């Protein structure tokens, strides 16, 4: 199970993260590191939250690269749409 949720980000860039994953990879696009103290991190994004949104378009519908892009080519603001696992112990 996984927990979904919202942040936005304000630039300028760079907004301090990594991604994996995408369609090319048969997998979803995911948070696959942070910066310590940059965007990101301070508006609770966590390692292996996976992206399901950049500025309204479907992340499930992107490359790799094309997600890259769209948050390269964002602008002002990025949005993010993100879900993190619920691990149950």
């Amino acid at each position: 199970s996984m927990d979904s949720f919202k942040v936005v980000l304000e630039g300028p860039a760079p907004w301090g993260f990594r991604l994996q994953g995408g369609k090319d990879f048969n997998v979803p696009l995911s948070i696959s590191r942070l910066t310590p103290g940059g965007k990101a991190a301070q508006a609770g994004v966590a390692v292996g939250d996976w992206v399901l949104s950049i500025d309204g378009e479907n992340a499930g519908s992107l490359t790799h690269i094309e997600a890259q892009n769209k948050i390269r080519a964002c602008g002002e603001r990025l949005s993010l749409g993100l879900s993190r696992a619920i691990t149950s112990l």
